[PDB]
């Protein structure tokens, strides 16, 4: 019995309007969440978003909801996104690369939003239950 659930991988990026001290242009917002009210908290176990090695703590870890990061930066990057699931099964986890991007100054904030589609084809009795109930 397969099940087919649904991931929003998005940002948000917007031009500051003052440069940080590092000079930083840029604040951003990327984020994995439910569709509509969709609660994925039933079966990811945590998201791991890895950010560029030019920052702070690069692996950044969310064990509760709401999954995201917030930053400041001045480029835009490819940021693998691990999303961990609530099983001691096969898929431990599915892997994303975000392209976290930026628009220069004068252009409107970014608003970005992709829909994955994950089918898991025979999961155990207890994971098939947890990723029904989101
Ligand atoms: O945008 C940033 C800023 O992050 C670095 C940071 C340093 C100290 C404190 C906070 C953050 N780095 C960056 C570098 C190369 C690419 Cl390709 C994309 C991005
Ligand atoms: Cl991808």
């Amino acid at each position: 019995c397969a099940v087919q659930v649904k991931l929003e991988l998005g940002h948000r990026a917007q031009v500051r309007k003052k440069p940080t001290v590092e000079g930083f242009t840029h604040d951003w917002m990327v984020f994995v969440r439910g569709p509509e009210h969709s609660n994925i908290q039933h079966f990811v176990e945590k998201v791991v978003f890895h950010l560029h090695e030019s920052f702070p703590r690069p692996k950044r870890v969310c064990k509760d909801p709401p999954y995201k990061v917030e930053e400041s930066g001045y480029a835009g990057f490819i940021l693998p996104i691990e999303v961990y699931f609530k099983n001691k099964e096969e898929p431990r986890k599915v892997r994303f690369d975000y392209d976290l991007f930026l628009h220069l100054e004068g252009h409107p904030p970014v608003n970005h939003l992709r829909c994955e589609k994950l089918t898991f084809n025979n999961p155990t009795e207890d994971f098939r239950r947890k990723l029904l109930k989101a």
